[PDB]
This record gives C-alpha cells, sequence and structure tokens, in this order.
C-alpha cells in the first residue's frame, strides 16, 4: 500500500527520506520540502551529524500544522560506541533532543558491532585498527527493550544483522519485544533474496537502504558499477516513461520492502515521490533480480575481524 503493518500494530510508510550525507545546511530545507511533497517517514542517525538540523525542519512543519506528529514516522539508530547497557538510554535521549521529539517511532541498532565508548565514531588503537567493546548483541537488545518500556521509542529494530544474528535475538530467553525491522542494503546488484525471505518469514519488516546504489558514498571510485546508468535498467524505465531512479524505488516496494532514497535536491525529492502510480510487470521484476552481483556499498571494511562482523555468513 503506502504503509506496512509492524509487529507492534503501528503502520510504517513504505517510502521514507534518507539523510546520510545530507549537509547540515541543506538538510533542513530538504526535510521541509519532503514533508510538503507528502513524505511522512524520515530515516535519521546520530552518526549522520545532522539530526539537529533535521529536527529544525520537523518542528517547523509541526508548528505550521502541515502534519500532526502521529502522522510522522521518525527513525534513528544507536551508534556502535553506545552498546554498553549504561549508555543506550543516553544516546537515545541525545537523539531525541537534537530531533526535538519526545519519542521515536522506530529505533534501530545501527550495526551489530560494539566499539569502545568515547568521542570517536570509529576508535582506533596504536596500530590504527578499530577498537571493539566486549559487549554482545543480547545485552544491547535488553537495553533497547527498556526504552520501549519507558516510553521513549514505540518500536525497536536492527540494521545490518545477518540471519544468525536475528535468530540469536529471536531465541533470547525472556525476549519481550521482537525486532520490528531489519534495515539492510538492497538494490538490483545485491538483491538479498535469502535474508529477505528469512526476515519476512519471521514477521520482520525489511527496509532497503542505498536503493540507488549510493552514488555519493565517500569511497566511490569510477571502475565501480552505477545502477543509475545501467543501460538495462534505463530500458525498463523508458518502457514505463519513468526515470531509472523511479524504477529503482518501485522495485523494493513491490517486494514488500520499505525504501528510503536520499536526496537534498528539491526536484529529485519530488521525482522520487512519484512512484505509487505505476507498476513493474513480473517480467521486469525477474529481470531486475537477475542483475544481482552481490555488490555492497557498505561493507564496514575496518571491522572485518570484529567478533560480530555481519558479512562473513552467507546471509
Ligand atoms: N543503516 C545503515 O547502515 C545505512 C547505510 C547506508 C544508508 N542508509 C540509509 O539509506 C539512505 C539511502 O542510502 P544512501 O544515502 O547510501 O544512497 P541512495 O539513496 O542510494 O543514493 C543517494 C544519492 O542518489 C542521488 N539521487 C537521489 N535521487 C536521485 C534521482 N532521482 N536521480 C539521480 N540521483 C538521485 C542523491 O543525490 P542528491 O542528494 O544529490 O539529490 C545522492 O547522491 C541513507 O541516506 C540512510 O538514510 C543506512
Amino acid at each position: 500500500a503506502s504503509r506496512l503493518l509492524l509487529n507492534n500494530g503501528a503502520k510504517m510508510p513504505i517510502l521514507g527520506l534518507g539523510t546520510w550525507k545530507s549537509p547540515p545546511g541543506q538538510v533542513t530545507e530538504a526535510v521541509k520540502v519532503a514533508i510538503d511533497v507528502g513524505y511522512r517517514h524520515i530515516d535519521c542517525a546520530h552518526v549522520h551529524q545532522n539530526e539537529n538540523e533535521v529536527g529544525v525542519a520537523i518542528q517547523e512543519k509541526l508548528r505550521e500544522q502541515v502534519v500532526k506528529r502521529e502522522e510522522l514516522f521518525i527513525v534513528s539508530k544507536l551508534w556502535c560506541t553506545y552498546h554498553e547497557k549504561g549508555l543506550v538510554k543516553g544516546a537515545c535521549q541525545k537523539t531525541l533532543s537534537d530531533l526535538k521529539l519526545d519519542y521515536l517511532d522506530l529505533y534501530l541498532i545501527h550495526w551489530p558491532t560494539g566499539f569502545k565508548p568515547g568521542k570517536e565514531f570509529f576508535p582506533l588503537d596504536e596500530s590504527g585498527n578499530v577498537v571493539p567493546s566486549d559487549t554482545n548483541i543480547l545485552d544491547t537488545w535488553a537495553a533497547m527493550e527498556e526504552l520501549v518500556d519507558e516510553g521513549l521509542v514505540k518500536a525497536i529494530g536492527i540494521s545490518n544483522f545477518n540471519h544468525l544474528q536475528v535468530e540469536m535475538i529471536l531465541n533470547k530467553p525472556g525476549l519481550k519485544y521482537k525486532p520490528a525491522v531489519n534495515q539492510i542494503e538492497c538494490h538490483p546488484y545485491l538483491t538479498q533474496e535469502k535474508l529477505i525471505q528469512y526476515c519476512q518469514s519471521k514477521g520482520i519488516v525489511v527496509t532497503a537502504y542505498s536503493p540507488l546504489g549510493s552514488p555519493d558514498r565517500p569511497w566511490a571510485k569510477p571502475e565501480d558499477p552505477s545502477l543509475l546508468e545501467d543501460p538495462r535498467i534505463k530500458a525498463i524505465a523508458a518502457k514505463h516513461n519513468k526515470t531509472t531512479a523511479q524504477v529503482l524505488i518501485r522495485f523494493p516496494m513491490q517486494r514488500n520492502l520499505v525504501v528510503i532514497p536520499k536526496s537534498v535536491t528539491p526536484e529529485r525529492i519530488a521525482e522520487n515521490f512519484k512512484v505509487f502510480d505505476f507498476e513493474l510487470s513480473s517480467q521486469d521484476m525477474t529481470t531486475l533480480l537477475s542483475y544481482n552481483r552481490n555488490w555492497r556499498v557498505c561493507a564496514l571494511l575496518s571491522c572485518t575481524s570484529h567478533k560480530d562482523y555481519p558479512f562473513h555468513e552467507e546471509f
């Protein structure tokens, strides 16, 4: 539809606006335009370093009465340097301050990896490697569950968890709140059929991040594949008189995924909204799926020997 049902009874807008890499001085206007255009779901994160400026736009549209607060679906995520039981509430409350809300709709564990606490997002040792916390996924999940019981967040979820990491929360003794959502990377070059099949079979909603292949990721190099300019995908968009981005956004939606394309450009924020009015044939969907090449934009490459690195498992 336009919203999917979560295991807590709330409904989550199938389209949201991503805000990673959105400069603090453009994102306020970006979020204001999104909300005006009809977006009702914004994907945030403390590590983005722009939640204060996202929060300025949200407050403005609330006070303008363009939207009521219960119409909005705001998501953020707990960064890896706050996995300690004693740090989780404090990280949540900081995010709530910057965003200027009194609760979140969904709050995700950003990565399954815990890092040493401190002021660096990626703490390094003598030899320049990332310093891990000795915390585990289950301790952190218990801290998250508390935030539901105190009324700070309505739902809790995970991001970049492999199927065995999800299983481990699912089999936790005394598990009180199931993960509502697993936000993972997903597009025609990394189609994630096994992990999406698993999560959907557990009643867990999947959100596809980097739908367009994150052409603005910091580590981009030119040999790299570009979805937005794949001549095969352009042909499919030509056939529907749509843009290739509009096709890349409609693709997850028809797999019953939530999708969160990022833009700070007003015409593109608008273009990206115009995806509810057409449909890919099953032939187009199969063709799109056949393009997989197991290519990840985000492989958290500095943590490949972390005890909790998610991407050594098949899925
Ligand atoms: N949970 C995680 O670990 C994680 C990791 C990565 C991403 N995410 C979430 O997923 C969101 C989306 O992922 P992403 O930011 O990597 O990349 P993306 O959404 O795949 O691509 C964003 C890039 O595509 C461009 N773009 C937007 N609309 C376009 C259009 N219609 N035509 C051409 N180009 C277009 C943007 O340009 P302009 O802004 O220049 O318009 C920006 O350069 C993030 O912002 C974040 O909120 C989460």
